[PDB]
């Protein structure tokens, strides 16, 4: 079997993408953030207080003929943003683009911090990293790709995110009308359950490439791209007027700049970001300051390679045996 959903950013700046998702019997049509740096599935509900809902639509499971309550299992997740939700878990039939998984484990929410509730336009999140970081207790559960991984026709999902447009996530094929060139494998450790790779180096603009290994994770879940403070200090020195706020919490660049492009490598080959994707817009309406994409993981304790990043090439999530990421441009 295959899947294929259209994911859509959320917002102007890409600030994260939502793909529709199938729930239950008959289907109740939510949009979810397909997040590779997690590994619940969580949704808005009928059970979550009312007064932590805004906007969203709601998963509810005594109108699915094929719900079932776990009985005994609890979920509670915190984010890298300080975000953070809980409650209860069913198990319903779940289906992406065309993929369904029957007695997938769905993590109603009872509570949702007010990141959640202030987003109107995400239902939850579908984590797509290791099932070894699933927070389902006592009974650790399995993510979507997991449960579809033996059905599918190779066990991988690929995700093709847009600048500023559309992009699609794909269950069991490469889709080779979908990159330029050939793509790019590299080692995966999934001892922290992300996947987590280490690029070869950087360059900024049109500069020398610097060797230089950097460990972090392919986080479709995260907006930004974060990476060590020697890196980040390089690209933001070639624009002029930025600098690191403490106040605003990171670099911010005048927003009259034409920020350079940002190369990272996949073993021998390259990903160009170009500039315009680094750029975050004003920091409050209005201002002339403007926010950058490329950020220091300085206290983070990881090096993340979020949308920013990820936007700039077709990416495929390898889930063998030995599990293993590729790059291509695009």
């Amino acid at each position: 079997s295959t899947g294929s959903a259209t994911t859509t950013p959320i917002d102007s700046l890409d600030d994260a993408y939502i793909t529709p998702v199938q729930i239950g019997t008959p289907a109740q049509t939510l949009n979810l953030d397909f997040d590779t740096g997690s590994s619940d599935l969580w949704v808005f509900s009928s059970e979550t207080t009312a007064s932590e809902v805004d906007g969203q639509t709601i998963y509810t499971p005594s109108k699915s003929t094929t719900a079932k309550l776990l009985s005994g299992a609890t979920w509670s997740i915190s984010y890298g943003d300080g975000s953070s939700s809980s409650g209860d878990v069913y198990t319903d039939t779940v289906s992406v683009g065309g993929l369904t998984v029957t007695g997938q484990a769905v993590e109603s929410a009872k509570k949702v911090s007010s990141s959640f509730t202030e987003d109107s336009t995400i239902d939850g999140l579908l984590g797509l990293a290791f099932s070894t970081l699933n927070t389902v207790s006592p009974t650790q559960q399995k993510t979507f790709f997991d449960n579809a991984k033996a059905s599918l026709d190779s066990p991988v999902f690929t995700a093709d995110l847009g600048y500023h447009a559309p992009g699609t996530y794909n269950f069991g094929f490469i889709d080779t009308t979908a990159y330029t060139g050939s793509i790019t494998y590299t080692a995966v450790s999934t001892k922290q359950g992300f996947w987590e790779w280490t690029s070869t180096g950087y360059a900024v603009g049109s500069g020398t490439f610097k060797s230089t290994s950097i460990d972090g994770i392919a986080d479709t879940g995260t907006t930004l791209l974060y990476l060590p403070a020697t890196v980040v200090s390089a690209y933001w020195a070639q624009v002029s007027g930025a600098k690191s706020s403490s106040s605003v919490g990171g670099y911010v660049f005048p927003c009259s700049a034409t920020l350079p492009s940002f190369t990272f490598g996949v073993g021998s080959a390259r990903i160009v970001i170009p500039g315009d994707y680094i750029d975050f817009g004003p920091i409050s309406t209005g201002s002339s300051s403007c926010f950058g994409g490329i950020q220091s993981s300085a206290g983070i304790g990881i090096n993340i390679f979020g949308d920013v990043a990820l936007k700039a090439a077709f990416v495929v999530f390898n889930g063998a045996t030995t599990p293993t990421l590729g790059f291509a441009s695009k």
